């Protein structure tokens, strides 16, 4: 089974890598094992002195504090959205762009951004009067809490990855993280396109120029936020997977819903549902927006990525007459 499990891990820097056969090999260890192929294989470990215990130990603990019960915002989609930042930040158009902070902070960020997700969503969490909405004053609720958790979580008994950096290192990560997390909610979505659209205008080349850290950010904000929203973009098989478990959590969040005597939320009626037209419209008002416009700014690198989000458009759209 090890064996096996190596074997699988060997396809850690392509995308369609079979992280479901991953989760299940690992002892639904995805989170662990594919974090800690990725900083061995980024030389990582050598780079900030992190001593190996101390990141298996981490990497264990938030992955427990993924829920188990929820189908989609598990352990298994923080694999996915690591082992996809991993990917996008190889792309030759950004070589040498990123300094190693920076893909430390992007990979980390990626690992802990949807940690202790209750599989609900920030309005569900607004319009009843949930503790979380509490406490966060309706703004960016879960990306703030997970953000917490993920921080919190390395003051446990030989948790912090990040004991050898320094005070000037562990502040800057520690923003960018912040940052890079923030920008997942799925509000910011049109403020984060529209910026990153200006960047692929005013585009400076020879290999992506990014001189300047305020534009770097905002790359690395957009990166994660691709990674995160990749599902249709990968090999139909997997994006398949994907659509069963995202449905099934709104499902369960419109039961929720209607046991309350609220009115059913966008898509979350199990009785009122069309999931190929949902895919549809999210692909071309969202996904492709997006993903055109990232694959502009590295042009032409992810062409095989948008040629399948393309292909995997016209496969949902032609199950529909
Ligand atoms: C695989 O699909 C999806 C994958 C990811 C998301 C993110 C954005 N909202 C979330 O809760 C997470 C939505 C999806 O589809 C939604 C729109 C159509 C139905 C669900
Ligand atoms: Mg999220
Ligand atoms: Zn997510």
């Amino acid at each position: 089974q090890e064996d096996v499990l190596a074997k699988e891990l060997e396809d850690v820097n392509k995308w369609g890598l079979h992280v479901f056969r991953i989760a299940e090999l690992s002892g639904n260890r995805p989170l662990t094992v594919i974090m800690h192929t990725i900083f061995q294989e980024r030389d990582l470990l050598k780079t900030f002195k992190i001593p190996v215990d101390t990141l298996i130990t981490y990497l264990m603990t938030l992955e427990d504090h993924y829920h188990a019960d929820v189908a989609y915002h598990n352990n298994i989609h923080a694999a996915d959205v690591v082992q996809s930042t991993h990917v996008l930040l190889s792309t030759p158009a950004l070589e040498a762009v990123f300094t190693d902070l920076e893909i430390l902070a992007a990979i980390f960020a990626s690992a802990i951004h949807d940690v202790d997700h209750p599989g609900v969503s920030n309005q569900f969490l607004i319009n009843t009067n949930s503790e979380l909405a509490l406490m966060y004053n309706d703004s960016s609720v879960l990306e703030n809490h997970h953000l917490a958790v993920g921080f919190k979580l390395l003051q446990e008994e030989n948790c912090d990855i990040f004991q050898n950096l320094t005070k000037k290192q562990r502040q800057s990560l520690r923003k960018m993280v912040i940052d890079i997390v923030l920008a997942t909610d799925m509000s910011k979505h049109m403020n984060l396109l529209a910026d990153l659209k200006t960047m692929v205008e005013t585009k400076k080349v020879t290999v992506l120029l990014l001189d300047n850290y305020s534009d770097r950010i905002q790359v690395l904000q957009n990166m994660v936020h691709c990674a995160d929203l990749s599902n249709p973009t990968k090999p139909l098989q997997l994006y398949r997977q994907w659509t069963d478990r995202i449905m099934e959590e709104f499902f369960r969040q419109g039961d929720r819903e209607r046991e309350r005597g609220m009115e059913i939320s966008p898509m979350c009626d199990k009785h009122n549902a069309s999931v190929e037209k949902s895919q549809v419209g999210f692909i071309d008002y969202i996904v492709h927006p997006l993903w055109e416009t990232w694959a502009d700014l590295v042009h032409p690198d992810a062409q095989d990525i948008l040629d399948t989000l393309e292909d995997n458009r016209e496969w949902y759209q032609s199950t529909i007459p």
